[PDB]
């Protein structure tokens, strides 16, 4: 089925948590390095790349930093698997990892750090497409025999279409993305899609709610933006985001125990190889 929000507070989900009995989770972070990021920052980023970086942080590193202020927890051994994606030498093909031979970060603030090493060595290209970074989660879930995963995607939103069309048929960049989605419904996989810049969101927003051929609702979007650009202080932001990142855990820790996905190794997931950092 499709999961509303169904807790109004950050501690009514950690409730739900604690009865859901959660033991164990890890994370994986995934960034879209598509060229699409240089104007969906228009409205929302002062008509500047999402990727810049200057005296002020941009709206990818500030997630990268409410990231970690929050979500640190659900990942047990903070050593998080990134992965790059949409630059020149992944396209809507590959992904690479943030290093060289496999190694993961450790924590957050080497995310954010080693994102700075990164992007501005980068020719962001595209097309955009989520099924590389969706289909590495997946061989990650796969490699660790089934264990709870929660990919966080930090995104401008922006999956290749065309405009006109209005069809309501997709283009192979959707088409892929959403039989990933439905492929990764057959793996204990949350995934959670942190929505940057100025949208707009109507597909995020169709992938969080809308995607009949799943076997349970797998994905959530979060527009970061929103949250943001709110009128409170920022702790209140920090929580507001917290809620709705980890909105859909709990019902998808419920549904990996109930359609037997966690811990347990499907065999058809084939084995995607990241491609190394194209850089220094
Ligand atoms: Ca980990
Ligand atoms: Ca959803
Ligand atoms: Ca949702
Ligand atoms: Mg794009």
């Amino acid at each position: 089925s499709k999961i509303s929000d169904n807790y109004s507070s950050l501690l009514q989900v950690s409730e739900a948590l604690g009865r859901a009995g959660l033991e164990s989770s890890n994370l994986i972070v995934g960034i879209d390095f598509t060229k699409s990021n240089e104007w969906t920052g228009a409205k929302s980023f002062n008509r500047k790349s999402l990727h810049h970086l200057s005296n002020t942080p941009n709206p990818y590193e500030q997630a990268i930093t409410i990231i970690g202020r929050t979500l640190a927890a659900f990942d047990e051994g903070n050593l998080i698997p990134c992965y790059g994606f949409g630059d020149a030498s992944t396209h809507d093909q590959d992904v690479f990892s943030f290093y060289p031979e496999g190694r993961f970060c450790n924590g957050f603030e080497e995310v954010l750090a080693r994102y700075r090493e990164i992007v501005p060595q980068l020719k962001l290209a595209g097309p955009t497409s989520f099924a590389p970074i969706i289909e590495m989660a997946m061989t990650v879930v796969e490699q660790s025999s089934g264990q709870y995963h929660v990919l966080v995607i930090i995104a401008d939103g922006q999956v290749t279409r065309s405009v006109d069309t209005e069809h309501g048929r997709l283009s192979p960049q959707e088409q892929k993305t959403v039989d990933a989605i439905v492929k990764a419904s057959t793996l204990p996989l949350s995934i959670v899609l942190v929505g940057v810049g100025d949208g707009p969101w109507d597909m995020m927003q169709e992938f969080d709610d809308n995607i009949p051929a799943r076997a349970f609702d797998n994905f959530q979007f979060v527009n970061f933006t929103e949250i943001m650009s709110k009128n409170k202080d920022q702790s209140r932001k920090e929580t507001e985001f917290a809620l709705s990142a980890l909105m859909e855990i709990p019902p998808q820790y419920k549904a990996t125990i109930e359609l037997n996905l966690l811990g347990v190794r499907n065999g058809n997931i084939p084995q995607r190889i990241p491609l190394p950092p194209p850089v220094q």
